[PDB]
């Protein structure tokens, strides 16, 4: 199928990747960069996120969402799904509202695209409403990552998908901080894209420290494998 073949010939092996978000949430501003590499073969992204303005004013677990479904492995019976890939290389937008329930919200936008042979990911982050002395902007959630199904659906009449999922974050005192996660995305370009069946992308996601970083900043381990469609 020739519409697969494009985006198997830009995701084939390894592919370099470049993270760039600016933040305000409540007014307290920060921006990221990160760089790391994909492998869409296995499903696979390594990821090394660095605050480049200083202290990160929120915990670096609140981030990870909004820190590139088109690295997803599809396996084979599920390749005329893979929304993200089609709409390679112009790419798409992915546009977000999280819901931190009994605080504040994030709302995102990034363009997700190739610049030449690296897939970059532009982000804007707002944050508003959130408590100063809560879970988020009080830096009391743990420093990891639970393992989470993300439904996706076609979002017909924008010739694009919707994409609805809670992320549960570990509070320090043994509780949990619910995400509620509301997501967009449309391609950039005026070409064909694979709409898809209902199914979803099974992320597993792991969090490091670089021992010999000093800067405030957040490695990131994520596996990510299509399923649902037998």
């Amino acid at each position: 199928d020739p519409m697969v073949s494009k985006g198997e010939e830009l995701f084939t092996g390894v592919v370099p990747i470049l993270v760039e978000l600016d933040g305000d949430v409540n007014g307290h501003k920060f921006s990221v960069s990160g760089e790391g590499e994909g492998d869409a073969t296995y499903g696979k992204l390594t990821l090394k996120f660095i605050c480049t303005t200083g202290k990160l004013p929120v915990p670096w677990p609140t981030l990870v969402t909004t820190f590139l479904m088109c690295f997803a492995r599809y396996p084979d019976h599920m390749k005329q799904h893979d929304f993200f890939k089609s709409a390679m290389p112009e790419g798409y937008v992915q546009e977000r509202t999280i819901f931190f329930k009994d605080d504040g919200n994030y709302k995102t936008r990034a363009e997700v695209k190739f610049e030449g042979d690296t897939l970059v990911n532009r982000i804007e982050l707002k944050g508003i409403d959130f408590k100063e002395d809560g879970n988020i902007l009080g830096h009391k959630l743990e420093y990891n990552y639970n393992s989470h199904n993300v439904y996706i659906m076609a979002d017909k009449q924008k010739n694009g998908i919707k994409v609805n999922f809670k992320i549960r974050h570990n509070i320090e005192d043994g509780s949990v901080q619910l995400a509620d996660h509301y997501q967009q995305n449309t391609p950039i370009g005026d070409g064909p894209v694979l709409l898809p069946d209902n199914h979803y992308l099974s992320y597993q996601s792991a969090l490091s420290k670089d021992p010999n970083e000093k800067r405030d900043h957040m490695v990131l381990l994520e596996f990510v494998t299509a399923a649902g469609i037998t």
